């Protein structure tokens, strides 16, 4: 049974441009589309004209706007966002039937933040206060939601990749998934939910204990897989892996798929690869299994993704084209949107754990499916975690 009908199918978007939910801010309510970001902790919205925005938060039109008289400067690898802090009344129309008083960062300047044609005007940082900007005293949205209402301290995400390119009109008309606030909807997954501990409450940090490519053990010291951390991030497109892990994984993926040669640009995630309509050779590409620490001592489980997850559909012709959605990182593993598209992911903050189950909307073929399986006996899993 699906017990959260009001929130099912409340997301739109895609892996490369982000998945967003409708929200309202202020009095009278101002409707805005907001990217769901499990990799950050600020509710930050466009609040001034920008070439990529067709609407923005107008503080002067909200009777409930409260100015905190404080600026916030947020540089990150790709760019930055800057703004002015305040609070206002916020609601999620296809969400819990509540209105909360929340912090809002009114974005006034940015670089490589907004995405042209993404249809979103701000981001909802769903991670913990530790990584909120300027500091941990700026209460994140979800913390405000839980404190002010009877909403359970849990949310779950079903990000639905279409498996093919969606043009501008299609991506606006299409259901991109669900964000269930305060619960788990059983219609969004098949099989069982398996839980991994949240190692520390800052990002949604997890511990990977083993990696396989078509069942072949990558055989690295498991600390390498979590160097310097492993996180679950809906605000990142790719599966990102630490340099050494990336080099070993790409070697193994190349070897498994060696019946076809792909240019260096494809493996660097820059160049698309194309096949005649319907002839994508899924079977030559391997499945990838990530083993995660379990809730029981010396127990792990595995999540298995297909090339239908790690090859991202892009438009070129009538050919079926893709980009390789696995890339190198110098800041740890990032389980981005392309990985999350395979699974229904439960962010169980109350029980400091993340659940994974096979998504009812994952893209697959008639011969293979994504999987979530366990248990496996795995020793010294705490040693897989990186310190300092
Ligand atoms: C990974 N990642 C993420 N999950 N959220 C941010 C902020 C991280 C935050 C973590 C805690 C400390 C402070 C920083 C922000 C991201 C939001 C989605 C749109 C993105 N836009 C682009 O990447 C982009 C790139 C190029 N052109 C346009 C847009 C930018 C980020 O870098």
């Amino acid at each position: 049974r699906g017990s959260f009908v009001e929130m099912v199918d409340n997301l739109r978007g895609k892996s490369g441009q982000g998945y967003y939910v409708e929200m309202t801010v202020g009095s009278p309510p101002q409707t805005l589309n907001i990217l769901v970001d499990t990799g950050s902790s600020n509710f930050a919205v466009g609040a001034a004209p920008h070439p990529f925005l067709h609407r923005y938060y107008q503080r002067q039109l909200s009777s409930t706007y409260r100015d905190l008289r404080k600026g916030v400067y947020v540089p990150y690898t790709q760019g930055k966002w800057e703004g002015e802090l305040g609070t206002d009344l916020v609601s999620i129309p296809h969400g819990p039937n509540v209105t909360v008083r929340a912090n809002i960062a009114a974005i006034t300047e940015s670089d490589k933040f907004f995405i042209n044609g993404s249809n979103w005007e701000g981001i909802l940082g769903l991670a913990y206060a530790e990584i909120a900007r300027p500091d941990d005293s700026l209460e994140p949205f979800f913390d405000s939601l839980v404190k002010q209402t009877h909403v359970p301290n849990l949310f779950s995400l079903q990000l639905c990749g279409a498996g093919f390119p969606l043009n501008q009109s299609e991506v606006l008309a299409s259901v991109g998934g669900s964000m269930i606030i305060g619960g788990i909807d059983h219609s969004l997954y098949t099989g069982s939910l398996w839980y991994t501990p949240i190692r520390r409450e800052w990002y949604y940090e997890v511990i990977i204990v083993r990696v396989e490519i078509n069942g072949q053990d990558l055989k690295m010291d498991c600390k390498e897989y979590n160097y310097d951390k492993s996180i679950v991030d809906s605000g990142t497109t790719n599966l990102r892996l630490p340099k050494k892990v990336f080099e070993a994984a790409v070697k193994s993926i190349k070897a498994a798929s060696s019946t076809e040669k792909f240019p260096d640009g494809f493996w660097l995630g820059e160049q698309l690869v194309c096949w005649q309509a319907g002839t994508t050779p899924w079977n030559i590409f391997p499945v990838i299994s990530l083993y995660l620490m379990g809730e029981v001592t010396n127990q792990s489980f595995r999540i298995t993704i297909l090339p239908q997850q790690y090859l991202r559909p892009v438009e070129d012709s009538q050919d079926d084209c893709y980009k390789f959605a696995i890339s190198q990182s110098s800041t740890g593993t990032v389980m981005g949107a392309v990985i999350m598209e395979g699974f229904y992911v439960v962010f169980d903050r109350a029980r400091k754990r993340i659940g994974f189950a096979v998504s009812a909307c994952h893209v697959h073929d008639e011969f293979r499916t994504a999987a979530v399986e366990g248990p496996f006996v795995t020793l010294d899993m705490e040693d897989c975690g990186y310190n300092i």
